[PDB]
């Protein structure tokens, strides 16, 4: 895909069914919610976070916190299925000691969409990116490091895991509008997985 990444295509397949039943028990505690940007936006995207520290938006600015701003509880303990796929898909993809405290849970109805942006609200650049597709399909749009820098367009499909790192760990990235369909196990939505080490 570039340096340092790489899309290890139904790679998450047989963890998948698993995996969406811990979504559920997450959302049980830390409810899938739309954020509002620092700009006072809100995003299409639905979100909640487990493990140690969870992505949020303030009235200016990302940053990471233990506290689910919604419920102010912590956020849900990293499941192990969801450690042990993360795990092995950054050991395949060349990120053997890739230690995640964080995971961003993603939820796009249809229509929803993420704007190019990088992820740029992590400390440790050593540490990979690790994404994971569930349900429906959707498009990957993968740049470069500078905010206008050419785009590749990639399909995204159930079970498909990106990891991105190394020299291509900034690189700009986006999903377009996720099309209407139906997946078998995630119905009506697109699920996505996202490993980060946020602390230190
Ligand atoms: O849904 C995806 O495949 C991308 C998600 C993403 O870029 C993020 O959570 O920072
Ligand atoms: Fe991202």
């Amino acid at each position: 895909l570039a340096a340092g990444a790489v899309i290890l295509r139904r790679f998450a397949f047989n963890a998948a069914e698993q995996l969406i039943r811990d979504i559920n028990d997450v959302a049980s505690q830390s409810p899938f919610r739309q954020m509002v940007t620092p700009g006072g936006y809100t995003m299409s995207v639905a979100m909640t976070n487990c493990g140690h520290l969870g992505w949020t938006t303030h009235r200016q600015g990302y940053l990471y916190s233990p506290i689910d701003p919604q419920t102010n509880k912590p956020w849900p303990a990293m499941p192990q299925s969801f450690h042990n796929l993360c795990q092995r898909a950054a050991t395949a993809a060349g990120y053997p000691d890739f230690q995640p405290d964080a995971c961003l849970i993603n939820r796009y109805a249809p229509g929803a969409k993420l704007s190019l942006h990088q992820d740029k609200d992590e400390p440790d650049l050593r540490a990979p990116i690790v994404s994971v597709s569930l349900g429906l399909p959707a498009i990957f749009q993968f740049g470069g490091l500078k905010r206008n820098d050419p785009l590749k367009r990639l399909l995204l499909e159930h079970g498909d895991v990106v990891v991105w790192g190394g020299e291509s760990r900034l690189f700009y990235h986006g999903i377009q509008p996720l099309k209407a369909g139906f997946h078998p196990l995630t119905i009506d939505c697109r699920y996505n997985l996202t490993f980060r080490q946020a602390g230190k």
